[PDB]
């Protein structure tokens, strides 16, 4: 199928590579590649992470300097401010180039047009789905991890093979896999999760707490223990990742199975409508507007919601309890 | 009535005039006026259009220089960025003046307060309704064209006569006509069209295509031919402009007349509600906010909708077909 | 694909052809075919058009006489009364035949069963999409035009090749194209347009006028100029036919693009429902009933709506204005 | 105001007049005019009414003969079939004329386009509002009655003075009055009554009977006596015509006044909506279609409703009762 289990490493050997950032990915992928036999460099804001980068033995010039030396550059930095940084300190230098290849971790800025490099640059993506520490927790096992391949602009007829070259350049295949997919799909997917089932889950838990306490005279401690203060969810998620989402439930009681299945098929349409609405809202570009403007305004809503969440009854009770159990 | 069929040319003879821009209008109106016996100048961004402007024999200083020399200035440039340009490079110079007269092509920026010149400047508008090439396609015929007159600020008791002086200074009357109307009316009108019947028309066509193909098993080619790939609409519009909208239909079949009339009077209320909503949305200033913010954010929605429109089935089919017919 | 770019001319050479009518199509297609090397005749009501037909050098017997001489006949006459004329003056003669081929310009009467010739006649259609003058405006250019091919009844196993023979017999391919499609598709398409986007467009324009005048104190002249009294729509339609519907908008302002796209995607569902309703109403045969009965009753609704449209405020204002501009 | 209290009689003296029909109006108006000093004739179907017409001393040729002799003709015949009769036996003769003037009693057929005489005939209306016997019940009193003047087509610049000449030619002014009004207004008005308050009244009475009998155990006799079997309504209507609709109520009890006024102002909106709907239905021409088709089909609905009304309980009870009181 569309999957790729391993591929070549030719087009990157003989060229220099530009690594922008030394955070989670930057450090991991950079060290991996250096250990994969390639000449590489680093670009970074000269701060604590720069200390750590030059510590681990990576020559780190300024950003634009690392782009002048490299014919490839990977922008392993945030998604909320990258626009300005590209406008000022990268776009000029890039205009001073021919045959360049720019690859990102997230498609937010490109899928929505906030960054439009010239037609003189093959534009690509790949993105893994971990938080990043799992990838060393797998590399020391000699394993490989899964990722999502994308190409935005092709000015060399080689963007795809460059894609797989990079892929193998970071230690994903062989050992994991590599999927191919537009910038658009990656962004859509990453945002659907953050907008559909995570918040629904959290709101459901909060509602259960509130109800159980204010309408059935229950002790906060017991509610917290049942819903999330226990590690039940973690084990369930592990079993899901191992065996499968449904086959996981064989280790439960028949009562749990029955209730879960019935109520799942009973409420499927509601959440379906919700997911439709949110996915549409994303496909159109509305959420990117919303979020960019919330930055420009000074993050008021962010602030207020962070406050309301922590000043809620559930959070205070969780505080007292976690204190009791010694949990920090 | 409020119309004016021709008027004087006195207050502009003896004065210098400031022409900002050499695009469609700028070039046409400027050449017309030079050919109407007036001393004029040009202000322009020094680029290809500046090449063409100095080509056609118009001394072109910098913007602010052309405003220092002139006691009148006309801002024949876009509507999305004009704000900043006025703030930086025009407002200072203007503060260095007394007795100035500023006229625009569109009232967007003034009707909504994005540009508020001092009380030391008679502020006016006029705007034609063509795309611009029709006006030479009429001037070489010695004809005149119609326009909309507006006055925002009067500090000389002469703004209206300056208005008609300008009017005749561009070759509209005699030969066409000149209407008088606020900045507000012009903006309201130009935006109602772009928000009510153009998009409704396009959506209706798209829906007809989709339905005919996915529910009645029709070939894309035939659908495209019927709906818009033919020049039927062009001839209809021409006859409308010539004879009248309804009298135009006498050249149709009685079947078409009957169906059209019945369905027109049948759906009038719906579109009426829609038009009410949109006109209200405009009168209040909401759309200007929406659009300015969409600029500040980086044009995400614009980008995504441009993509969705071109990646639609109808567009791909139109591509294949137009290729077949040799149409570029 | 289903398209055909040129084909044979064999089955019509050696046979006589029956041309019923000398209107727009009749004259054009008849002259074309005579100029394509075929023996042809004409059938016509002996009136001014008969004068013009015998003028241009076409022997014109009576209808039934032209059918007795020909083994093919094409009924290039209206769609509202053709039924009776076929019942009286054509059905008998046709019953006096074997091996006949009848082709029409519109499928209304056949797609809905108002005319059911015998199984002794291969029954076909083709229909172009112009108004008719464009076809000489193309033939003098040596070009060809597009059309829609259909076969209703096959009693010779040759109906399709007769179809393409006729096609080339009228100067469409080579130079244009020829699509194949049932009688049903042609009728459905021609009627969807006349019922969905034309009347919606007109009602939207009318509503905009009414609103702008009665709720924002606008002068009728300016409204008329903006909405349709200008030739803006004609140029837009031309660019659509030339470049494409969406690519056409690149010549507009970004403001117009943004508003149009947003409002198009915002109102797509409403017009979709409307189009569904009307297409269903047509597929079932209801509209044909409606229209036939409106004929039998004496055209009352037709009359009254024609009156209401012309006695509207917009029409009177358009009258005064068109008078001012010299437009007849 | 628009009223006219008396006028001239000149244009009709010296000309012959064509009177079509000898029914209620025909006889009355014809005898009046003969008694007003004018040369007149009659056209009639040769039947009992023809017997009566030639009885009263009016030479009566055939219809077309009476139109050949006259330069004016008045069509004092029904509204359901007049179309055909005009098509066959009047349109030809009329085509054989120049300078003709046709006046009707009702605008149904003309206001809706079922009869469109040539531009060689000044087309007019006037219509009285009685049933016809009241007009002799007034003429023997030397009085005059009110009527509604209308002009459809003017080919002599004299249609209005012909109108008033006719008016005085029938004994309406002086003594009554004459209003001027389109064909459209007359038809609209005559049909609104027959569709709004007459049927509402009857349905209300019927509902009151049904309710009182089936939910409060009342004797049919008493219900019939209260609601309509008494002549209460007749006296009320007389007082309305004499004094005024509201001033009429001073002769009632305060209880009746209070209840009537309160419930009138309480239900005004409902009946207003109903009247709006029906008036719209008429203005468009829909009802004329409905009624013409009900003729063409054979009057099924008419028949069935006539049956249901007479086979109702109320009608049978009214039968028994009217029998008791000797009323036929
Ligand atoms: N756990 C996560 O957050 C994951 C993040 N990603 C992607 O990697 C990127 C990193 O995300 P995070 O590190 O979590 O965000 P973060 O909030 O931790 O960003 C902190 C870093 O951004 C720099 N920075 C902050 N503001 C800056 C400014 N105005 N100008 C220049 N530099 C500035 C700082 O130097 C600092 O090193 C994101 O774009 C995301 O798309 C992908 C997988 C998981
Ligand atoms: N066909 C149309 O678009 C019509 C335009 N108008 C009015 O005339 C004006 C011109 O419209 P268009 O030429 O079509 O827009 P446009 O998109 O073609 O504007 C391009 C011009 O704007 C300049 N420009 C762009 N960005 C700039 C920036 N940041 N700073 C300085 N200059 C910048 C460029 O030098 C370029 O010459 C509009 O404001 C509109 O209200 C009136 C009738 C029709
Ligand atoms: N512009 C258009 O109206 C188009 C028409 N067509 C098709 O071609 C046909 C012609 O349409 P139009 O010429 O526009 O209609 P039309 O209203 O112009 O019809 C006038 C013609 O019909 C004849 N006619 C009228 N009543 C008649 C009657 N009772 N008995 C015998 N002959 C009568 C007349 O002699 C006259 O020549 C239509 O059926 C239509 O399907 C196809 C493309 C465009
Ligand atoms: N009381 C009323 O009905 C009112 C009538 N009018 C108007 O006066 C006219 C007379 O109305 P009515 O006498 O009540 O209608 P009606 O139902 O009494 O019509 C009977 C007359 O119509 C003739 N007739 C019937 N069918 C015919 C046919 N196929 N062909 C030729 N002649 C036919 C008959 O010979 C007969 O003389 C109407 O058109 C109406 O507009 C105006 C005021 C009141
Ligand atoms: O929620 C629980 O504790 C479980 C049960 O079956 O009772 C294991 C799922
Ligand atoms: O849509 C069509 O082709 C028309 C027809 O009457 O059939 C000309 C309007
Ligand atoms: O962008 C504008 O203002 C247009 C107008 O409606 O006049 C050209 C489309
Ligand atoms: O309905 C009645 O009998 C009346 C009353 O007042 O009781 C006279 C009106
Ligand atoms: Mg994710
Ligand atoms: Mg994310
Ligand atoms: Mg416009
Ligand atoms: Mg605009
Ligand atoms: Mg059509
Ligand atoms: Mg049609
Ligand atoms: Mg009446
Ligand atoms: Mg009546």
């Amino acid at each position: 199928d569309k999957t790729v289990l391993d591929a070549n490493l030719d087009p990157l050997k003989g060229k220099t590579i530009g690594v922008i950032g030394y955070g989670n990915q930057g450090r991991v992928q950079a060290t991996i590649m250096r250990e994969n036999g390639l000449n590489v460099i680093v670009g970074n804001v000269k701060d604590k992470y720069y200390e750590l980068a030059k510590k681990e033995g990576f020559e780190v010039y300024e950003i634009d300097e690392a782009v002048r030396r490299s014919d490839v550059a990977l922008l392993l930095i945030p998604d909320e401010v990258m626009k300005e940084v590209y406008e000022k300190k990268i776009a000029p230098v890039l205009q001073g180039k021919k045959e360049f290849v720019l690859d990102f971790a997230s498609g937010y800025n490109v899928a929505f047009g906030l960054i439009r490099p010239p037609k003189s640059v093959d534009t690509i993506m790949v993105a893994p789905r971990m938080v990043g520490e799992g990838i060393m927790d797998l590399h020391k096992q000699g394993k490989g991890y899964p990722v999502l391949l994308g190409v935005k602009q092709d000015a060399s007829g080689k963007a795809w093979d460059y894609a797989k070259a990079i892929a193998k350049g970071i230690g994903a295949i062989p050992g994991g896999i590599a999927v191919i997919s537009s910038f658009e799909e990656e962004a859509l997917l990453d945002l659907m999760s953050e907008h559909t089932w995570v918040p629904i889950l959290f709101g459901a838990i909060k509602a259960c707490y509130d109800i159980a306490v204010k309408e059935y005279g229950v002790s906060p401690e017991a509610a917290l223990l049942e819903f999330y203060a226990s590690g039940e969810l973690a084990e369930i998620a592990r079993l899901i990742a191992e065996e499968g989402i449904f086959n996981q439930m064989v280790h439960h009681s028949t009562t749990s199975q029955y209730g879960t299945l019935t109520r799942m098929f009973k409420y499927y349409d509601v959440v379906r409508r919700i997911v439709e609405n949110e996915a549409k809202y994303i496909w159109d570009g509305s959420f990117a507007k919303e979020w960019s403007l919330e930055q420009q305004a000074g993050y008021p809503v962010f602030y207020r919601l962070w406050e309301l969440a922590t000043q809620s009854e559930m959070a205070k009770a969780e505080k007292e309890l976690y204190k009791l159990l010694g949990r920090k």
